[PDB]
């Protein structure tokens, strides 16, 4: 399926997990296929405007680390699931995501 | 992909989302193809048990109204992302799910 994350630097798979959904200007698109990471793709954010951005493009799931409670509950009504506590480089990520052994920032509030 | 719903009967996607994760005691998983229901499977709960029981299952999604931060957190951690505040029919949800207009009880917590 496709799984989007927001990145820090336009690095795609080399960036890190940006710390904060919504003012991030990077987005990673992944489609996974079984084990295998079919597809990577790198774009950038325009200027719910980024939750209708992600739909547009195809992701059904957001990893995150921090994001709004609002734009989790906006994604939950566009059939859109959310991961937060996620960070790191993001191809480790997706690795991670692959196996059932996601590292979660179970603190990532405060 | 495979989505998994607490069920509050075993009435499969003729029951409701069940509001209590947890004490739940029928799950229904569905095969999700495009806007293709292509598999419903209706199982029981036996007696981390219940993430492992719908990782087990194959779901990558779970579906529910009410579940506790750590439950959440557990799933996450096992790469299955959980979506919250979704009552009602499952077959509604389902066909709501596809469509990318769930219904969400924004108040689910109180």
């Amino acid at each position: 399926m496709r799984v989007a994350i927001p990145a820090e630097d336009d690095r795609g798979i080399k960036s890190n997990v940006s710390k904060h959904f919504g003012r991030s200007r990077y987005f990673v698109f992944v489609d996974i296929e079984g084990e295998d990471v079919k597809n990577v793709e790198v774009v950038e954010v325009p200027f719910g405007d980024l939750p209708n951005f992600i739909k547009d493009h195809g992701a059904k799931i957001v990893l995150t680390y921090g994001i709004g409670r609002r734009a989790i509950e906006y994604f939950n009504s566009l059939g859109i699931s959310v991961v937060t506590g996620v960070y790191g480089r993001i191809s480790d990520v997706i690795k991670a995501f692959i196996g059932g052994k996601l590292k979660i920032d179970y603190d990532w509030k405060e």
